[PDB]
């Protein structure tokens, strides 16, 4: 639809579910990134940095 993502998961083009931040600094949905790294390869699709499941940390939005 509208073009212009604001903290969005490019994998599903949906708003971030549970928001898991990578060490790369990119936040993805807690499932989309997992199903992209243990299925295709361990990388963030945007910029191809090596991403591991244990390296993912849910973002604290309670601040
Ligand atoms: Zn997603
Ligand atoms: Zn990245």
């Amino acid at each position: 639809g509208p073009l212009g993502s604001k903290y969005e998961c490019p994998i599903c083009l949906m708003a971030l579910r549970e928001a898991v931040q990578t060490p790369c600094g990119h936040r993805f949905c807690k499932a989309c990134i997992i199903k992209s790294i243990r299925d295709a390869g361990h990388k963030c699709p945007v910029d191809n940095e090596i991403l591991l499941e244990n390296q993912l940390f849910p973002d604290n939005f309670a601040k």
